[PDB]
């Protein structure tokens, strides 16, 4: 079995290799790189995703969220406030005020020490989930919006057409903008590529360990767990690497920097934050393999967790016994 340690792989794919997405992951996923929930991809040299950053100012984040924390440094909960809209130069300037940048720092683990230390005592403001792409449509390799589709994924593996679209999300960072721990929507993969600015650092559990997650949180967070079956579908609950070590979950850590794409596996649970100011793009996707994890997936039914459209369908096909109290849930 490779990987057996579900440890987190780094790739280097040359021009010629990241020509084909879909046989690259079939590639890393040869190597074991899915063991880890988690995975590197540094393009080739000769690649870039855009000529410049230098005109995107004036993109409207129409709903900034001001992440509020409650609890202990290493066990919390964020709420999402919503905030007047600004552009993408306002929230810039933001990020780099004094009430906002980053502290001097010695490297990243500091940075790491201080973000668990002092994250509940701030509430950063994030510009997520916005609909769009920075990547020039004559960018041919790893666009992240000109991939398959999952609904023409599903279509070639199970022979249903079904309605629904599959497009892109832009994410503007600052310093403790929070992602908290969760699988992606119907536990399919993830890939995203860090655009501009400073780091994101990246905690995953490996997908094979991932109910040791659940079980934890059940017990760190007991009023949400008697509220909701599957309540990580929140996306509202942080746990420390040294809260995640003193119970024994398993877990890798990396940090990604700009220029580098990472991709999240079925079923990985994953969590983190930026470094400071900064732009990624990210987007679902599926695989053959997916299907097994998407027939699997849990579902929040409480009426939290409130998802797309296209999510419709991945219930109704893939989890018809689910499928009218998931949608009793959405409405
Ligand atoms: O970058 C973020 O805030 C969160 N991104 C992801 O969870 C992802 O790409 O799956
Ligand atoms: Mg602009
Ligand atoms: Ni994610
Ligand atoms: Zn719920």
């Amino acid at each position: 079995a490779q990987n057996p340690n579900c440890n987190i792989m780094i790739f280097h794919p040359t021009k010629e290799e990241f020509n084909d997405f879909d046989k690259y992951i079939a590639y890393m996923e040869s190597q074991g790189a899915h063991r880890a929930g988690l995975a590197k991809i540094i393009p080739p040299k000769e690649w870039k995703a855009r000529e410049t950053y230098d005109n995107i100012s004036e993109i409207l984040i129409a709903t900034p969220l001001q992440q509020v924390a409650s609890g202990r440094a290493g066990v919390f909960t964020q709420y999402h406030k919503k905030k007047k809209a600004m552009t993408v130069g306002e929230y810039r300037h933001l990020a780099n005020s004094k009430k906002y940048q980053t502290p001097p720092h010695q490297n990243f683990e500091d940075l790491e020490r201080k973000y668990w230390k002092n994250r509940i005592y701030n509430s950063p403001i994030y510009g997520a989930d916005i609909s769009g792409s920075l990547f020039d449509e004559n960018t041919k390799q790893w666009n992240l919006g000109h991939l398959g589709t999952i609904q023409d994924l599903l279509e070639k593996e199970c022979g249903v057409v079904i309605e629904g679209v599959n497009t892109p999300y832009l994410y503007f960072g600052m310093w403790k903008t929070t992602f908290a721990w969760h699988t992606e929507d119907m536990d399919l993969y993830s890939i995203n590529y860090l655009h501009l600015g400073e780091p994101k650092t990246w905690y995953v559990v490996p997908p094979e360990h991932g109910q040791r997650l659940e079980r934890l949180a059940r017990e760190l967070f007991p009023g949400s767990s008697r509220g909701c079956g599957a309540f990580l579908r929140h996306k509202v609950a942080l746990i420390s690497p040294t809260v995640l070590k003193e119970n024994g979950i398993p877990f890798n850590r990396i940090t990604q920097e700009a220029g580098e794409f990472m991709v999240t596996f079925p079923y990985g649970y994953h969590a983190g934050f930026n470094h400071g100011f900064n732009c990624a793009e990210a987007i679902n996707f599926a695989t053959p393999r997916w299907i097994d994890y998407g027939k699997m997936a849990s579902q929040c039914s409480c009426g939290e967790a409130r998802v797309t459209f296209s999510m419709d369908a991945f219930v109704r096909i893939l989890q018809p016994e689910r499928y009218d109290l998931w949608k009793r849930g959405q409405d």
